[PDB]
């Protein structure tokens, strides 16, 4: 499966989606990218689940 994770370590001023995927990749998600600021700015990443 893959599934969508928000950036745990990477909350606040979601400038730009590669600096994300750098955090997000860090974290163990192969993809990442920034969304739309609902309450807060979000950045969603994937990751593969079983």
């Amino acid at each position: 499966r893959m599934c969508k994770t928000p950036s745990a370590k990477f909350k606040g001023y979601c400038v730009s989606s590669t600096n994300c995927k750098n955090v997000c990749r860090t974290e163990g998600f192969p993809t990442g990218s920034c969304d739309f600021h609902i309450t807060s700015r979000k950045c969603y990443c994937y990751k593969p689940c079983p």
